[PDB]
């Protein structure tokens, strides 16, 4: 059939566009209901709580020794690097390619990030430009499993000890993905999940989880959500701040919401898993495509579908790879399918990170005098990757999307059908 | 009756000294599940709608809806551009949050002793820890009581000073007839499900006249991007931001329970004013008050115990403190502390360690030992107080409350058995 862009029918009718995420079963109304009605709303009410709840069904589920339930993903990070002694005077290593809170948590607990590169095909931080970076000041690393792919762990985990650095997982884009067998998050010294609404295990609004192996990292983030205060159920409060602490408390209804979706994720997951298959091997036959894959020893969560498009399969050799990323994004969104970006620049290039003023009079970067790089200077990785990249975001989640995703490829299939027409819209 | 202390039947019945607090009504509940099934769970929204509702019931310019009364104070200093050298002035007497909110924002916290009535900072200690490093002064409306804002404002614009009121414990409260959190700088108010105001769980609003005020805390609670309705997410940040956003559901639930605000408000407003007339009669025992031309939110009550009345004279105030709270719960009434010590002596001010490496204190070399006097008023008010928390809430406590004045005159009728234990 025609390109929708030139009047043929779309491949995705309107009536079939529409994706629900969080997808709300009575079990989620129910699990609220009862958490507004048990009067146990907050993280520091007295006995079992949905909270605590959460904290003991995630740790279970995925086999990690400790879970601490927070505000945020965000949170989460800011509060492990805490945990972990890492603040002024350090430097923590993250990708060039994240969501901006990678970036900040290190600014949050007055450490400087310092940016590597991520790999071509991966997108997750490259171990051989984390290397380059380590100097005196690094304390961490904070690999991200972005997209739902886990991160070269044995490189990351081998170079933070080779160095005697902290590893802090982010895996809010990953959760139930796997690294030689073992859970996302359990890897590192400690791992944050969001529980924000558009993640793949979601709550009704913000949420994040911080788990860990080690009982006294665990304690200190426990501290860290409230005041810094102890507040153990059963055992007598003595309302002393131990130290620097901050409101992330976890909302005890997102908790219930959380405990309710985390009974239904392997059912979800294995149907995402094979509406997902089944679609990126379909686009794997269309030539200058790359599907997203999982590296050796990973499974994939696709919380994001990152596509890297080659000009060179249009015959657009020299022209900017961005001319072909727009010509298809248009084309693509004409026969209904939503395709995005997700980051339109590295990291490194946002104003928080080029101007360095950070809380005021350039802290945390005022506490040793280091500097960074200037928009545009380095991580040409990154830069080539958001070049020629187009994301499909949270309808492949939705456990009933399978007709939609083939839906999908159909489009894709049309487009690839009129590679003469993806030239003329890329060169005009 | 005899003292149910030492066996005697309580003077509250064990089965009324149940209150719910937040009281939650079917209207809570279907706001809630509504907000979900809307399937806008973040922030034609649940937040932007309370933002409304609450600048427009309490007359601000500006509301901003945040995670919490905790971030609504940081970003307020943030807003106004208090960082790293900066001292903020905030009481010895209150929750840990407002000594913290000064530290999140790498700024020094600075703590002026309070009023022995009131229980606010007292203006004229303020004036004493003024240095040159002074940037802002957080006065807060403890209890429900609105702070000297008069002195408290005269003082900032002698000394270019911002102010943030914390309002967390203060909803509905007026100084001058005029809402709490409109006369500084900026407001902060706590949603947090003990307030007089709830949500289910965490929740705060940042209140301000100033646009530009509004706008930096708008975009310091969202990792410093820039949100609008129907515009496709370009994650470009402007600025450091946090995770400060408040749950959609969270705004649904206060926006149902300030429909009946006004009508819980009357029936608090009675019911304290009929407890407080019959305690304020019982010798030793100050009840807590509005100072002149104020109202109190009424959120907590403190009661200050005179041992003199008692005749123990020599007799450590903790004493009396510690038997008349035996005494009073023995018959029901679930008098408590709140706060043990001022928060100079917390553990996180003494060592000043912070984030690490002494930051924020490192920056203005306050290392070593505090600058400036003790705050002998906050200890001395810790030292004789006891506290009503949540029970006097609830709209329908009036016959609640009238048993525990039934208690309170029952102690005092035992003055012996008072002085014995003390
Ligand atoms: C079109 C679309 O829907 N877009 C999304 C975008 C959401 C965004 O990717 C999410 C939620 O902010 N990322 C959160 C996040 C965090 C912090 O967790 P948090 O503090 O709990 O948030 C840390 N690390 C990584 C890798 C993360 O991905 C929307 O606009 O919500
Ligand atoms: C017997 C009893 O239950 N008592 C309570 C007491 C609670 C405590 O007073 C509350 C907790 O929310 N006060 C919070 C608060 C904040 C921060 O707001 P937030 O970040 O929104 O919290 C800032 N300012 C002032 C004056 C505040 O009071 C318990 O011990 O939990």
């Amino acid at each position: 059939s025609k390109l929708a862009a030139f009047g043929g029918p779309p491949a995705v009718p309107r009536d079939r566009r529409h994706v629900e995420w969080p997808l709300v079963e009575d079990e989620d109304r129910k699990a609220v209901i009862d958490a507004l009605d048990g009067a146990r709303l907050v993280s520091n009410s007295d006995g079992e709580n949905p909270v605590s709840t959460l904290e003991e069904q995630w740790a279970g589920r995925f086999g990690f020794g400790h879970c601490v339930a927070v505000s945020t993903g965000t949170a989460a990070l800011s509060l492990a690097l805490a945990a972990l002694g890492v603040g002024p005077g350090d430097e923590v290593i993250v990708p060039a390619l994240s969501f901006i809170a990678t970036g900040l948590a290190p600014v949050h607990q007055m450490a400087v990030p310092v940016f590597a590169d991520v790999d071509p095909v991966t997108f997750n931080l490259d171990p051989d430009d984390v290397e380059r970076r380590i100097t005196g000041r690094t304390a961490a690393i904070i690999p991200v499993h972005l997209h739902g792919a886990p991160a070269d762990m044995d490189r990351i985990t081998a170079i933070a000890r080779r160095h005697g650095l902290a590893v802090i997982e982010d895996a809010a884009q990953a959760p139930g993905a796997t690294h030689r067998g073992r859970p996302v998050g359990g890897i590192g010294d400690a791992g944050a999940f969001s529980l924000q609404a558009t993640k793949n295990i979601p709550t009704c609004g913000e949420g994040g989880l911080l788990v860990t192996g080690n009982a006294e990292l665990a304690e200190s983030v426990r501290r860290g959500r409230q005041f810094g205060e102890v507040i153990e159920s059963g055992r007598e409060r003595d309302y002393v701040s131990y130290g620097l602490g901050w409101n992330h408390k976890m909302n005890a209804l997102q908790a219930a919401f959380t405990s309710a979706q985390l009974t239904r994720f392997d059912d979800y997951e294995s149907a995402r898993q094979r509406n997902v298959a089944a679609f990126l091997a379909r686009l794997a036959e269309l030539p200058g495509l790359r599907v997203p894959t999982a590296a050796p020893d990973t499974t994939h969560a696709w919380h994001i579908l990152r596509f890297r498009f080659d000009p060179a399969a249009f015959g657009l050799d020299g022209v900017r790879p961005q001319a072909l990323r727009s010509a298809l994004r248009r084309l693509l969104r004409a026969e209904g399918v939503p395709m995005s970006q997700y980051q339109l620049m590295p990291l490194p290039d946002q104003k928080v990170f080029v101007d360095r003023v950070g809380f005021g009079g350039g802290y945390p970067w005022t506490v040793t005098g280091a500097t960074g790089p200037a928009a545009g200077e380095d991580h040409p990785v990154a830069r080539a990757v958001i070049a020629d990249s187009l994301t499909l975001q949270k309808r492949h989640l939705h456990p009933e999307s399978g007709e939609l995703l083939h839906l999908y490829a159909d489009a894709f299939e049309k487009v690839w059908a009129n590679p003469d027409m993806v030239a003329t819209l890329a060169g005009a």
